[PDB]
């Protein structure tokens, strides 16, 4: 008995889908679900998605409301579609993927990662749900986490935090830390040595290291003597220099941070979804400097400095590639004199 | 159970609500309910009442498939709702009744038209259906159509006419032609005398009697020569008046019948339902005559000239009434030295 | 450059998508797209499908203005997708397929039909543009039209009718009679032989043979004694019985011709879809008859006559298979002694 | 002269309407309402209910803007429709009932709440109007607010806080604490002694009494010790357990404002909705402990110690009613051997 | 190559409009656009303009992005359209004005503010953009704004903050102080000295002054001995009056200011535009004190101080014209017996 009507049931009865019987009276007007409480009409449900309003309404209710993957994460490992669970994309307040497998009649492809049409895409399997490392194991394409080890296929160890319900953090009650593993046609495929960025925001922005705690305490000159980077450009890079009508630098989440703490300033995500490298439109309330695109990474500050420190500097200008989220990232590096002018990631 | 999915299955599979077992995908969009076949999206509804989609759909898909009393009759009888069925009135695309009892959660105000809420409501019951009769007989304000007689019950014997599915008709497979019965404040009433109107359409009008045979037939001067009709006015009232710049007369439909067969004429329906007088903003192609407000009755033509032929005619002006379709209807009378000017229905 | 405007651009100045340069001024409100022409807002494409306004304008404007075989002949034919064109649903008015290769960059799923993703899709292939039938030949899945000899492959001889712009006929200045091939798994099939309906409308039904010409100009009783069809219920069948409520029989489309010429009935199209067998909700506006799901096809007579007649009629009901427009139509055959009761095709 | 100009006009020009004279041009688009303003359209109104929007507006001009009772308050109490007012239930942003009496042609039932229409509905009365109290003794059903005695009614005292345009408040340049009365065909009827929630929100909350500034201030072991509260299981039901993937516990308002403070953590409020009992989707964040349902209310902490402490704990599970503003709210008690093991409220 | 899918090219590469070749896939859905990343939809643009949602997309990716003088100030001066750009409206989310030049073929009503259809209107020139002075010299009716003198035109000083990308700021990265100018029917016309008001908001609000300081800093009583403010009604106008159920003065922003540090309000922004009187219907969370017309100017203290010491106070009431931000405000100015009762800025 799959209905409208009974997945609302279980929106106001168990917070979402939850398989339980039962109906409640609905009203659909514009993009809204509304449903009949004590006479009146109470909103259930506002769809943001390009989907019709009442199939976007249980894919919804039909999330999973367990630790999943960043969607940047399953984004940049390819992943096309999950298996028997919605992956809601909170960025984006929509699914993260078109079609499902097991999910919901007007989306699903199959009712099973086996069927052929699977075949060519790769399928998002999830290793704590009995018997989905077994159908990684026949699918063709696919992505898979686990908590443990898996006999035989060598793992590649994930991000410390997951989303849980739209709420990134590295999980104490629960385990947020997946083994990662991806099979290309048929073959398993090794996943590249790669840093992770740190998922924070600016309000609640915390430090996750000494040389992090150092940055926002100490000043300028102070943080760039102790951890010896002269010649690195991170005046311009980290910190942002705002005394041009265009905005300098101002390339890493924690130079962000601090400036906001002391100077509020406005973010524009012009292309507001999940991603390894964010792309703001930036204006600095104190001083009116301002840029059209800047590209703004949360990464360890000491993974920074590794990355930066590792350079050849004798070229005026070359693109370099790093390994970030299991995703080439590209940087522009101009050097001039054997230092660093500027360090900068580029829009994905 | 109930459901969305459920309703749509019983419309592609039985063409109507036939509290059949299962279930199709579904897609709501821009007041319109689609359902999948084959991968690709088919409209089965398109919304036009002021209800969600939902429920709209859901209510015609319930709409009752018998002939019923056309709406103009339930309203002029002040039927407020329907016990255990939907009356679709087709002229507004759009229940007939805003409530509904034991038909749909969103719109019942009770299960059971013995409920204390439906007491004060005239409700519609039909005595085809086992056990309304006598739900009649408890209720303290209804109205009862019968295809018999009730015992110890005097009956009015309604029009000959039927609504079935949008399609007024004259049942020959099927009756038609009712007994009414109402009930206020436990009281049984006695229905007044009445006319009925003839539910014709301009198109397809069809004679009734010899007389409108006639009338069809022969010119206008042969026609009033032969039903001695000198002095009624029906070269205007009947026939219209197309030399000057406002239309004169024309308020009879076999009038509007006549011409159009000859020449097309356009009729705004400015508001656009059922009722027993209907008002146009009418434009004849031929001449350019029009009028903004004329108001058209379908009489049996031998009805309207025995009701012209009852009136007293010694005065400049008055309002005459007579009863139609259960209701009273007011029309003008204009006189001019002991003869009819015009006589002409007014919008109710 | 693919552009809103410049679609618009070849609407207004070549009725349809020719790959003309320019651009017009165009505005999208209520799922409608205008163009601005002297100061004022003209309508050029009100969205009736399920995509998003602007994407389904275009390939409505990039439709395919050739004769193409009608849609319910590629569903069955388990056509999935067209080859660089799109097929017009002119019943549905949308798309006949969700996707596109080589049209719209927002549904394209391949620039081309040897891209791996067509692989596993039953490909349309159009022998009149240059290169489709050597596609066809290397593709896995597909279907081929062409308007003469293949080298090396038999063909089906399709239907006399193809569907121009919406209008179905047999052309007399343009060729509609197509060859039809088809493989699977890139083994070539032997399509089955099979009975072609007619496509023909009420209004403007014309026959097709002297058969057909006989049964709208003779009387039923004298048509039936002429072709010894005695026994065979077509007095049911084909002509119809409107002598109970429900409407007995209907079930091939000259019949319901022949009675609308002489009295009108509601047709109530309830899954508004091309289809081999078509399901209405049959009202007669003479008689008051009426019938839920009432299954109508319209083959030659001579067609149904030779079906009917190579039936066993010694058992009360059981289910005969027809393959019709390359599908298998399941008809109810009941018989009582010998003689046929019934015969009517199942809503598919 | 009431108009959809005219409401604009005073919205304009007094805040809301003030049944001034006057009219401002007004465009409507989609669920929005404009007026001009120097040649630009500036929104004034933007809906979320389920009416009209046009109707919409109207009411909300029409709310009323002194304090009145809490929506949950009006809702235990059975109210169905105010008399000639407007409760604008700002949760909601909506009006809190269907149907009115003498504010708005499209939603009135009745310009005065004599009407026989009236009878059967609890209709809300405001003694600080004139002449309500005495519509209040003739009606049949209604609930009533004064400020002061009513002669020979005997009162129930209400809660200390109203709702002023949406701002729950106790009030001090304003009278905010009501005497209640009620009548159910046509007697009055004794309304229970109650509890009363406190109507406060995480962010701003502050303490009411000693108790609750003593367990904000102290540790928990040793506010459990000063008030003696071993064994009522309050390091569950009130603190919150956050150490199993689970969420235990956490049911008083109190406790999230005291986590709140130190750690932040997700409310989704899946029934958004005034009422007595709220229930949440929580995600701790620091955590990553969830619970699907998490029922929260607001008493007093001295109130809940009271009425945890008067509980027989020699059952293992059985549920407990408490009358909380003015209904029965169930709690679900648990013990093992003497001690509470949780007690907590249900979903209404 | 302008265009839709180039419009959001620019969007998504450049954060604007940077007249860049390219194009990406687009999806407009009600009033939204979208764009195609990976697979999936991403929001670009949601539009809450009266202009068609492809307009106004393409108007906001043309917006300034330079500092622009505020509406308010724009509007003021009567300034009905810009030359060759977009003053976007922030607070409106809408262009400032209706039409434009020379930026967009569906709002263009001219290519160049030279054409004779620009002539009647009051057009908006930049002199930091080549060409723009010398064509406001050739202009009938304008408004001109430069960084430095124009030979032989007498300037008027601006206001020192601007707005840059919805921002208003006093710049020191980039210059936000302009001169004005302005010509009516061909004559340049002598700008009326002026106050400015401060633009500032309550959260981030920000004394200028010392007596600003002063302000925020002393009790109420020593404030007004201290600046010898006795008998001007300070307590009243701007500390505000709580104690009655109408709330009393409270006029000046920098009051507001005050009393949020200690206790919170509610602003209902009933006409949500930029203009230099605010009005909000005020509603104090402590007291319950409301006020449905609070008439709301942020002067600098010091010339709100000058402007109400240089009244005459020997009449009951007058009204006071006193020109800011361009425009002629109307303040109430209540006396007794040589003292100030109240003095406050009207409704605009
Ligand atoms: O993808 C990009 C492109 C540019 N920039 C910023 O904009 C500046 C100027 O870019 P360009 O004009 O050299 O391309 C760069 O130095 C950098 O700060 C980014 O952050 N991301
Ligand atoms: O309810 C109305 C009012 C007017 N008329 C037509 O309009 C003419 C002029 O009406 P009046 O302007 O004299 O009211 C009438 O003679 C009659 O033909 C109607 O048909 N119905
Ligand atoms: O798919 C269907 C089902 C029924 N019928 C018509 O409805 C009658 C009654 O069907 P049933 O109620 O016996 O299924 C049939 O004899 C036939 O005329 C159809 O045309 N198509
Ligand atoms: O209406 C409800 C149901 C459950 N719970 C919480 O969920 C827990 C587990 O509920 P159940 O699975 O025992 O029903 C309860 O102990 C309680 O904390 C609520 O808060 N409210
Ligand atoms: O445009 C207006 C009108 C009134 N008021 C406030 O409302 C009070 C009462 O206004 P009235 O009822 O005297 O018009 C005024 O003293 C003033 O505080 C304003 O702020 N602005």
């Amino acid at each position: 008995n799959m209905s409208l009507e009974n997945v609302a049931f279980n929106v106001v009865n168990k917070g979402h889908f939850d398989g339980q019987q039962g109906e409640v009276p609905v009203s659909i007007i514009n993009n809204t679900v509304y449903t009949k409480v004590d006479g009146v009409d109470v909103e259930l449900f506002e769809n943001k998605t390009t989907l019709p309003v009442n199939v976007a309404f249980e894919l919804w209710a039909k999330r999973n409301i367990k630790p999943v993957p960043e969607v940047k994460i399953l984004n940049n490992l390819g992943v096309d579609i999950a298996a028997n669970t919605v992956i809601w994309d909170y960025k984006r307040d929509a699914p993260a993927h078109i079609s499902t497998i097991g999910v919901c009649s007007m989306t699903d492809i199959a009712k099973k990662p086996t069927e052929t049409i699977c075949a060519p895409l790769t399928v998002f399997f999830d290793g704590r749900v009995d018997g989905q490392v077994d159908l990684f194991r026949n699918a063709r394409n696919g992505v898979l986490i686990t908590e443990g080890s898996v006999k035989g296929l060598q793992p590649s160890v994930g991000p410390k935090q997951a989303s849980l319900n739209g709420v990134t953090l590295i999980g104490e009650a629960v385990k947020t830390q997946f083994n990662y593993y991806k099979k290309v046609d048929g073959v398993v495929q090794q996943l590249p040595e790669t840093y992770f960025t740190q998922s924070r925001n600016l309000q609640e922005f915390k430090p996750r290291s000494q040389m992090e705690i150092d940055f926002l305490e100490l000043a300028m000159d102070e943080f760039i003597e102790r951890y010896k980077l002269e010649g690195y450009a991170f005046e311009h890079i980290v910190y942002g220099d705002f005394s041009h009508s265009q905005l300098g630098g101002l390339h890493l989440l924690i130079g962000l941070a601090k400036r906001f703490k002391e100077s509020p300033f406005e973010l524009e995500d012009f292309i507001p979804m999940d991603s390894t490298v964010k792309n703001y439109f930036i204006t600095d309330a104190q001083t009116g400097s301002s840029k059209c695109v800047c590209s703004v990474i949360d990464l360890l500050l000491d993974d920074f400095v590794e990355i930066i420190k590792s350079q050849d500097l004798s070229v005026v200008s070359k693109v370099v590639k790093v390994t970030i989220d299991y995703t080439e990232i590209s940087f522009m590096l101009w050097c001039k004199d054997g230092h660093v002018e500027t360090f900068y990631p580029k829009l994905q």
